[PDB]
């Protein structure tokens, strides 16, 4: 059986790709991301300028998952429009760009410029509405009329099809303002679910130390920690929002997680701590493992089973 | 070697006691809990009249936790006021009485009842402003208006010292908010962090079923899922509310997990899913292990470490 999408005018391979933020920070990342077996890759969530990021140590994982505050270090905006426009292959496996500005005016400069390489080479816009780790900065589509504002201005900027990465929510009225938002904007053609989920706290009983030095020791969570809440938000906007795509990203370790993350409505699978920390031979093992579910059950399409998750009665 | 704790005008053994909603809804139930080692109990949250709650199967276990949408099943405010008043026996330890109306109507009609029977017995109120479970009627405390507008009518109601279950946050601004609101309130006396993480979703890979019955599989998360959210929670309203109180609740399975909530900032340290797993032999074991650490490290007392968590730098 072979696993193939035809998603936003393009072609993949199969659903998985890294996790934005994972494996594709540098020039060195992006060509390993592009050599693994991911049916596609995502950029590091970049600013107009480059950026440092917060003070180390500032990621840790652990049995259940990890903890980030990792400040969105990355090489600039200017780098990664040059990755997109002149350094990726196309032939092997499609691109979307994150961008991460901090304010809705870094956005849309950002967006201006990355429009014509998008008419031109067809790398896909990621906007991350969900940061939670630069201080003073609280998650953009925590408040829905920020969301708003960020998503008018950069439809009106870039004027192209886009996405956008959401964090997690944990409130039935929040999945229906939060999506009812995303349905204003026809140009939002996927929503990713989810980032990190904001602001744990892991403490060392050894030492009685946080294991992070920024923000005091609190971070995003990924990992095992977050899968219900990973499936919770992929399913609820892929209810609300049936004319958009929907992304699974948190908790993926197995082709079993991405199973369920495809049940519950997931067009494409991202990767984030898992990735961190096997490496990208992990792809070819959740290849191997969601064919090898899908012949057990008789699925010889995603389609098959992508959002058919049962409820009871 | 001591585990005693004196606070709100009452002596504790030691700091463990239920999560409210656990092994607290019937009469053999509170019996059991008094029967235990623990150090207090709270009763199941209540409304005005009894309850039947959501439809079965409601509450499933996991080897990472718990997701449950009960829907306040309870035998109704006039038995535990009841119980309060003239069954539970005060020698053997404290009782806490969560309240859980569905509007601040119900809340403020349960608190006026409830304050003769506090002033004479002492029983301590737990104000529940975090169920995520009843069908539309979303968590009270993440509408901060709404929070504070309960918070008002209960304490001019009440009159008494008074506490509060609330959900977990994820982003610092709510942090910040909901704790001034609750530092406006000087009757709130103590603060326990956290409900349920809420609205996740467990799915069975082989039945590509949802596990629980209610809004369509959606439930609140408790146990390993929850742990650094709880001690994030704990540690962010240590820090915040200075002048009161804050009751750790999340992820608590062993003596350390609870070393950790006190070292985040914790009093008493209330233990659900691996209490509903375990029954309440639990208490015994978490003491000796908890004891364990305390002699490993020197520490006499929990005050000697509680709230001592070290940052870095
Ligand atoms: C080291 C690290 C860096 C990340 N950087 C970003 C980022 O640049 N942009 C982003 O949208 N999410 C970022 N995230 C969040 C991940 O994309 C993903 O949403 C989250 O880790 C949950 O997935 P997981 O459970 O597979 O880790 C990052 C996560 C980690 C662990
Ligand atoms: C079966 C069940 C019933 C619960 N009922 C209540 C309740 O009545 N009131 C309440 O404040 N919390 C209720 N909770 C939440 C727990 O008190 C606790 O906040 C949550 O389970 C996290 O703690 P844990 O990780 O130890 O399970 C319930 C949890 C469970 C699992
Ligand atoms: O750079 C980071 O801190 C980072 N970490 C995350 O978990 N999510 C992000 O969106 C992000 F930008
Ligand atoms: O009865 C419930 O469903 C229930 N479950 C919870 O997890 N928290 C509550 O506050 C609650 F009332």
């Amino acid at each position: 059986m072979c696993l193939k999408l035809n998603l936003l005018d393009h072609v993949f391979a199969n659903p998985f790709m890294n996790a934005a933020g994972v494996l594709c920070s540098t020039e060195e990342d992006l060509r390993c991301m592009t050599a693994s077996s991911s049916g596609a890759l995502v950029s590091k969530s970049c600013t107009s300028a480059p950026r440092d990021g917060n003070p180390e140590p500032r990621y840790m994982a652990f049995p259940l998952g990890s903890i980030n505050s990792m400040g969105l270090p990355n090489l600039g905006f200017d780098f990664y429009l040059k990755y997109a426009s002149d350094l990726h292959d196309y032939s092997k496996k499609p691109l979307f760009l994150s961008i991460s500005g901090l304010s809705v005016e870094e956005n849309v400069a950002m967006v201006r410029r990355l429009a014509p390489v998008a008419q031109e080479k067809g790398v896909l816009l990621e906007l991350n509405l969900s940061c939670p780790n630069v201080p003073g900065k609280p998650q953009v589509a925590y408040d829905f009329e920020a969301m708003r504002t960020y998503l008018q201005q950069v439809s009106l900027a870039y004027g192209l099809p886009f996405g956008v990465k959401m964090p997690p929510y944990f409130d039935i009225a929040h999945f229906d303002t939060a999506a009812a938002v995303l349905n204003e904007f026809p140009l939002v053609k996927f929503v990713t679910c989810v980032n990190s989920v904001g602001n744990g706290l892991v403490i060392d009983a050894e030492s009685e130390s946080v294991v992070i030095k920024p923000k005091q020791g609190f971070g995003g969570l990924g990992g095992k920690y977050i899968l219900p809440t990973a499936l919770a938000n992929v399913n609820a906007f892929y209810r609300r929002c049936p004319d958009k795509l929907v992304f699974g990203c948190g908790g993926v370790y197995s082709g079993e997680d991405a199973f369920l993350h495809i049940l519950a409505g997931a067009s494409m699978v991202q990767v984030g701590t898992a990735l961190q920390e096997e490496g990208p031979g992990i792809f070819t093992r959740l290849e191997d493992e969601l064919l090898e579910i899908m012949a057990r059950k008789g699925y010889r399409t995603l389609e098959e089973f992508r959002g058919r998750v049962k409820t009871i009665e």
